[PDB]
Parts: structure tokens; sequence; C-alpha cells
């Protein structure tokens, strides 16, 4: 129920207009050719607005455009051509609803990677970046007015953005073994793009023995089934979680049950069988199936906190291809990324994100009068009326509820700690306890400016609201098209280059820590022991402190919901 | 001799490491437990690629490890055991020298069976395949990292794949008749593991009734002796061979005086004597004896076109396991498998495997000059100058070198026809004027394709070379570790399917040609009969065609040299 201010619908256009000028004066006469295990690619020199350089390949594909026969279905090789493949433009984004138009927007043929540089031919083999967007598995895109290289080409990586497949084309899963559909495509999209990463990096002047893959949100969450699942195993070297890991609510969900009822909307006309719903679906116009997702879900659903209809799924069967053939909790005890460098962190007002949804829909606070809807489904009962599930939902109460009516601030710090402080918190000892995983770096982004902005505000109708805001922190790690030049000098460009500079060095050495980035000079940054009772982590404000993190005495809250049933935690 | 790159060595090793975690990959939680005649057998459920399932029993022994007192003797019924025995594992394979590290592989303890199927409990008893792995006698085994039944397993029948003593260790032979190593060890292994799938495939769900042997090059040659021997009177009822057979010249050799030789090469020490140099041999070590193979054959014996030091032989004394009492083409006369439906074939450039030789060996080619080592022992005098047998190399000569000088194409032209298409032709005709034995069918492989390949290219460091080698048609019957999944589509997959489907069909009915087959409408695929002047065969490239033999024009040249001789062809 994301609403625009039609006059930022307008400014927002004026905006991208504006872009595609820009764009223009910073493209340069200068091309040139890559190898690739495929074929040759043809990039592009651009500037930035800080007159940076750096060399530009988009829309490269690491899979055969899955339309036709390929929906739904695991990706497959792209087929290689001769000559030499035009990469100086983008490709299209994947079939989606626009998050500030409400239009439907995108392609199915959407299995492309981006590739920057800022020198083509190194001295040294330079750490990979992989940056996975997030956007629930239902939005976004690696197009450079979202996610500009530019502040990242300062640095001497190789940075690529990546694209997977979104909504039910990527992640519609039905129980018969006989389709070939059991779900997870999209994740598989992003197993196959870091296939091609590992081999053809080094074409790039990137050294394929360190590689990082991070990602924000849905983006943290598939950072994670990266790093979970089989098929990556050994594939990457360090793993970035940015507001977001595999066991947070949002992050999962068993769909086997929502394709007929997508069919349905869509105008089926058949029965409750697999194979006549995949036969419907498989004619069904893209931009349609995509239009009726938000009506997917049902109250019930939407009232026991299910985000999204479709996303990543523990798969009925066996395949070849399978990603998630288990629990996510139960493949964190076996998982190969525990044994890479890690670092993770949240926004320091991550709920605020809901500001507006609880202007236009204010009856949703009194869901605080007794927490019930937001006690973890492993504890709560089918009506969830039970007096255990009550008793819980009260512990909830007394962490967040500040007065004798609980509020929109309220509900809002409820939310940080329901979809990201609190399965960080379960996926740290899970992950101690269970495995004998190499210590965790945490951070806390805690620096707020309204003078430098990502267009995930104008989604979210956050302009002039202050705190920070799940999101907040991709303004200092990507150029956008709302972007601008900052004064060498400003809070916002310091920001920049410590934000850019930590995840750089945390790419290079496993370590976020050094002395060469400004305010970071007498910072003592330990990673969390099993032994810790109350987690530390690098504060990150207008200066650089490891401050204990403030949510713990919540967290712990959260925790003892789990005293009798101590084992599901 | 053959020689692989440190580049390419380098990749084989990380294809190793990455094969065994697609086998896991490809390992499912479902294992079955099956009878023999020696006790129950524990085997699992694997995927495929394509995602097929097929049950695997790998390490299923038909007979005594052949170690301590048993070396270089016929082999002994198998113990039986109480219980489960685990045969989710391969075993090791026959002690050998690696075709791509160089390096002694392998053990003594080898005597071991795959059994392959896509369902223990079919509606009909099923076609029973019997693979023998081809290598000269001294390479391969039955490793699904270079056999896979992958392939076959989509059809409706019963795969099993079969290891033999190769090398010294299979094929010593010893004069003295007190000593009881008169030779053929590795083919009596054969022989047992033919009896033990006659007994043991309806176990299987196969049908005892209805068994195909098939064999590439000296699986060939395998397959050939097996239909000729007394001892597989009945066992089965099909026979393929494929780029070889009995009667070729690398296929046997008299190697009794080369077991001192052998033994020489090792530290013996005392006289050339059946029972000492046994006695030394007997205590050596396996790897020891195995690495020094290669320096066995003498300058006068490779000249003279002797392939290999130890191989299928003249046993010179009967004993109650004999497989060869007589020469191959005498045996062929008397052969219970002249009456059992065949199929021979070649691929359309069997010489072109030699290619890296002639690189590495640019005088070679200069054995062209006369074509006298080429000319059949039957024909030639001993030293190889008698004017008879100048002029019969002549008539080779003639038929070979295209332009005035001799070039690399030249001899591998030459070695296609003196160890593949000649033998053949002698072969068929062999069974014309002596037997009244079955019509037999013919193919050519002459599909070529760099998309999908085998490890023997890596052996025969044919990465970049055009044409189709003697080799490259196992590609589309065995998946290998070096193999990917195909776009049903591709060219490459579709030779799968007919290659296999043919092999099916052939396997089924005795008849190789069925209208369900993809490319084999509108062919009209006769067998070879007494009258026909020029060969008939269905050639397989893009498009499967029955034409003439390409072939035939200088078979024919090739058996210009008997004109004087008519009694020896």
């Amino acid at each position: 129920n994301f609403n625009v201010s039609l006059m930022e619908k307008l400014k927002w256009k004026i905006k991208c207009i504006e872009n595609k000028f820009l764009n223009y004066r910073l493209t340069t006469n200068e091309t040139v050719v890559a190898e690739t295990e495929y074929g040759k690619v043809k990039g592009v020199k651009r500037l930035t607005v800080y007159d940076d350089s750096y060399y530009s390949f988009e829309g490269i594909p690491y899979a055969q455009p899955p339309v036709g026969e390929l929906r739904f279905k695991a990706p497959q090789r792209p087929t290689p051509w001769a000559g030499v493949r035009d990469c100086c433009n983008h490709k299209d984004k994947s079939v989606q609803v626009d998050f500030i138009t409400g239009k439907v927007c995108g392609s199915e043929d959407c299995l492309y990677l981006s590739v920057y540089t800022n020198n083509l031919n190194p001295e040294t083999k330079r750490p990979v970046l992989v940056y996975i967007h997030g956007g629930g598995f239902i939005i976004g895109e690696n197009h450079r007015d979202m996610y500009g290289p530019d502040y990242f080409i300062k640095k001497d990586v190789v940075l690529i953005n990546i694209q997977y497949r979104l909504g039910a084309l990527g992640f519609l899963s039905l129980n018969s073994e006989d389709l070939n559909v059991p779900g997870n495509a999209g994740l598989k999209d992003q197993v196959m793009a870091l296939r091609w990463i590992k081999n053809n990096c080094a074409n790039f002047g990137g050294n394929p023995d360190n590689i990082t893959v991070f990602g924000e949100s849905a983006g943290a969450a598939s950072t994670h089934y990266m790093m979970l699942t089989e098929q990556t195993r050994g594939l990457f070297h360090r793993g970035i979680l940015m507001s977001g890991n595999a066991i947070c609510p949002w992050a999962n969900t068993q769909c086997q049950h929502r394709a007929f009822t997508l069919a349905k909307l869509a105008g089926y006309k058949g029965e409750d069988n697999d194979k006549d719903v995949l036969e419907f679906l498989m004619k069904a116009k893209p931009q349609d199936l995509i239009k009726l997702e938000e009506k997917v879900l049902t109250l019930e659903e939407r009232t026991n906190k299910v985000m999204f209809p479709f996303g990543p799924t523990v798969e009925p069967y066996q395949t070849a291809d399978c990603v998630l053939p288990k629990h996510p909790r139960e493949m964190v005890k076996t998982a190969w990324g525990n044994s890479i460098p890690t670092m993770m962190g949240n926004t320091s007002y991550e709920g605020l994100f809901f500001t507006s949804i609880l202007k236009q829909m204010p009856l949703l606070v009194k869901e605080l009068e007794t927490c019930v809807n937001f006690v973890p489904s492993e504890l709560a009962d089918a009506e969830r009326t039970a007096p255990e599930t009550l008793e819980m939902g009260a512990k909830i109460k007394k962490a967040h509820v500040t007065g004798e009516t609980p509020t929109a601030d309220n509900f809002m710090d409820l939310c940080s700690h329901f979809y990201f402080w609190f399965p960080m918190h379960r996926l740290l000892q899970l992950r101690f306890n269970h495995t004998s995983g190499t210590p965790v770096y945490l951070y806390r982004f805690d620096f707020d400016s309204e003078d430098l902005i990502n267009p995930y505000r104008i989604m979210r109708s956050g302009r002039g609201v202050k705190g920070v805001s799940h999101t907040d922190e991709l303004t200092y790690f990507f150029w956008n098209q709302l972007a601008k030049r900052m004064p060498k000098e400003s809070r916002e460009y310091k920001t920049i280059e410590r934000m850019t500079g930590i995840w750089t060095q945390f790419a290079t050495t496993g370590n976020p820590y050094s002395n060469e980035i400004e305010g970071m000079e007498n910072v003592s940054w330990d990673p969390i022991e099993k032994s810790d009772e109350v987690y530390k982590c690098l504060n990150i404000s207008d200066e650089l402190k490891m401050i204990d993190v403030p949510e713990m005495g919540k967290i712990k809250q959260w925790e003892s919901m789990f005293e009798k049933h101590r084992d599901l935690f």
C-alpha cells in the first residue's frame, strides 16, 4: 500500500529527464573491449560529477533469457556470440511494479550483470565486490540511476551489480515434481551470476580468490542464502549482511498454494492441480501476473505478518539446481559461509520505514495493545488466542510500549526488532551454538542527513522525516539520480569515503578496520564472541565510535519469550 | 608417450575437486537394498544434471581380490557375506598410469562392477547392457567421472560397467604349465563378471535372457573375445563392437618372453626362467611393475607396430578357465557369438587421435616413404626389406600419401585403416567365407563438436582439433566430469538421444532401426550381406543417413595386398 504524492511523481519524472542529460555529459568517446567466456564485450569510460573516471560494462548476460518454456524454471547457460557485444547501455529490469509511478515496468529478459572499474589493467588483481540489490524480491535493478558505481570507483576494486528474477516470475513454487518448478529461480539466477563472476572477473582485473558479496535488505538475505547453499560453496570470500539475513521473517515463505491463487486473479478458470495452473500461468502476460501479486495474500496471512506472496522457499523435492533444500535455520548449522569473514549491521531506526504507511492506516498501532501478531510463528498458535501467546505478546509490549497507549513511535521501534535486530541476534547465537563460525563484525549506521538522499525516501514519503531509516545507508554507497556533488569537507561526503572505505577494507582483508580512514584512528573494532553478553559495534555517526549495541536490552527482552522453548532459539 | 601440459593438468586437478562436490549435490537421501547370490547390497538414488534419477550400485565384487598368491592368476569366486554390503561409492581402479597426471594410481583390489537403473521394480524384465571400457588394456575404469550412466538411465534398461585387470597384472603370460600363469587373466575377469551378470541381473530388474555386451576400442576387442570364447557360450544375446575387434593387430600379442624384460627393469637379478622370474614379480611392488611397462617394448617390436607389451594372448596350454586356446581369427570360425545380432562401427577420422604424437615426433611420418611397417605381418618378411613387402608397402602408400611427400594427415588416414577399417573388413569377410554368421549392422560416427567433450581429448591434447577422433563418440554415451547440461534443442543433446536410443533399440530387439528415434525417419538400415561388394553404413552426423562407407575404396586397396595370398586374407 505504498503511495507517492502526485507532485513527488512530477518531481521524479523531471528528475528522470534531467538524469538522461547528465548521463550523456558524463559519457566519454572512449570505448574498450573485454573478453568473456561467452565472447567479447564492449564497454565505455564514464566520468563522475567528482571528475573521477571508470569503465562501464552493462547488460552482460549470465543466463539465457528465461522466456517461453524457460518461464519459472532454473536459469540455463547463455549461448556464445561471435563478434563483439555492445554493453555501453543498460538492459531492462525484471518485471515489477515501479515503486514510484505504481505502473508495471521491466521485462522478462532481465538476467544481466554490470561491471565497473577505474582501471581495466591494474598492476594487481583487485578485490571484487558483488552487490545484490534489495526490494523484497519484488522490486529493484542494477541501473546506474539507482546504483551508480561513482563512489566505489574512487577505490581500486572491481564492482559488479547483478540482476535476478523478481516476484512470481522469480519465486513461483509448485509441489508436483513432474513440473520442474521447485521455486527459487531468482536465487538460482544469483548462483549463476556468482558463477559467471568467479569465471570472468579476472578479465576485468579482479581477483577470483578475493570476492566479496554484499547486499542490503532482501539483498542481504540473498547474500546470506548465497553463503548457506551448497551450490555456491567456496565461490566467494567475504560476506556483508546489510539490514537483513536469511532467518528474517520476511525473507522466506511456503508459497506452494499461492500459485493457484495468482492464476485465479488472472482469470483461471480451472482446477487446483499444479499441472493446469502452470499451463495457464505459462501463457499469462508477464505484466498482468505482476500487477496482481499485491492481492494474492489473504488478510489472515497479512495479519500473521507474511510480507510477500512469493519469495525464497524450502523446495518440496530435490533437483540438481536446488538452492534451499531445508529451513534456513537448519542450513545455517551446516553452512560453508560460516567459515568466511562476515560483517552485519542495521540502521539505528529501521522501523521509521513505516512512517507514512502508519499515516495511511492508523488502526495498526492497536496491534500493540496485545503484541500477538508479532510473536514468532514457532510459538504462536493457529488462532493466536492461547494464554501462552498472550503472555509472550506482553513481553514485547513491555519492550516497546512507552506509555498507557501504544503509538506510532512504539510501532516503528517494535518493527526494527521484529524485522531486523531480533533475527540478527538469533542468527548470531545459532551461528555460535551450532557452528564453529568465524566471529562477526557489527556496525550500526546512525548518520542522519536530509541533504543527500536516495529514491527510497520518495517511495516511503520520508522527505523531512528526521532519523535513520531502513534503506538510508545506500545513499553513502551508491550514486543515484537524486544525488549531487558534495563539497569535499561536508558531513555527507566524509560518510561516503568512510562507508566505501570500510567496505573496501573489509573486502580486501576480512577486517573492516583501517587507520587510513579519517575518523577511525583510535577505534578498537572487535568481532563478536560466543562469550559476549552485550554486542559491541562501530556506531557510524558524525564520529566513528565503538559503543555496545543500544538495542541489546530490548533484544534480550525478545529472547525471554523463548525461556520455556529454548531449543527453537 | 602421451604428454599433457601443466596448464591442462592444473585445470584437470580443479575439475576433479569440483566434480566431487557436484557428486554430493547430485546425491539423494534415498538408499535401496538388493539381493545377490553373495549377499545383500546397499545402493543409492542419485540425480542427473537433466534431473533424472537412477539407482546406483558401485563396488559389487564379482571375484576375489587378486592379491598375495592370487596375483597374475585366474579369478576366484568371491566370498558370500551376511548383512548389507555397502555399494554407495566407487572402488579402486586397476593399477594404472593416470592418463593425465602421468602418475601411477589404482589398486590390485579392482574386481568390481557397477549397476545402474532408473527402476528396481520395473513392469518388464529390462534389456541388460554390459559396457566393457577401452584403454589399450592398460588404462580405464568404471568410475562415473569417466563413465557416467546418466544418459542411458533415460532408457528402460539395466546398465552395468565392469572392471578387469590391466597391464602386466591382467595379461602376464608364461609358458611353463606348472606355474599356472597362462595369460588372459583380465579377460578371465570379464568372463567372471558376465557370469555374475547372467546370474544376478534379475535381482535388479534385468532380463537374464536379454543381455548386450558393448565396448569401445580395447573394450570392443574385449567384447569380441567374449563372443568368441566357449567360456561364455550362451551368456549374452547382442554384441556391439565400437572402433575395434579381436583380430585387430593391437588387440592381441604373444607376450611370453616379456615377463623377463619387465622383471629386469624392476631389479631382477637371475636367469631367463619362468619359475624364478615369476617369484620376483610376485614379491614385486605392483606400482613398480606398471610404471616400468612403458620401457618393456624394444625398438624392434614397436617398429613392427606391437603397441602394448602385455595384452590378450594365445594361451600356450589348456586350463579349466582358458579364454583363448587359438589365434583369434581361427576362433572366429568356431565362435558361438557368430549367431547373435552384431553391430559394428568406427568414427570418420579415427587416426586423428595420434595428432599430438606427430607434433611431438615429426620423424614418424618418414615410415610412409615405403609403408613397409604397416604391412600385415602375415605378408611381410622379418626385417621388412624383401622385394615383395616393398611392393605391398607401395600399395599402402598409393592409398594414403596424397601429395608427393608424406605429411602428418597421410599418417593419420593410414592409421584409421591399419588399426580399424581394414581389420573390420577382414572380420566381415572371414565371417562370410567360413561361417554362416549373422549379417552385421554397420555404423559410422561422423559428428563433430567442441561444445561437449570427454577426458580422452585432454589426454590426446585435442582441445583445438577439428574432426572426429577415436574416442569422440563416448562423449554421447557416458556422462563425464568435463560434461555439462546441454539444451534439448542443441545438436549435442540430440546426438546423445540418438546414440543412446539406437543402442537401446539394438539391445532390445537386435535391429538398430526405430521410427521412435528423432533422426531415423526414412532410413532403411540393412545389415551387410555376403554379396555386397561395397559396404553400407548408417552415418551419424547432424543428420542420420544410409550411405556407402566413404573409406571403401582405400579398404579394397588394402585388400589388394593379398592378391597373391588370397588364402591368408
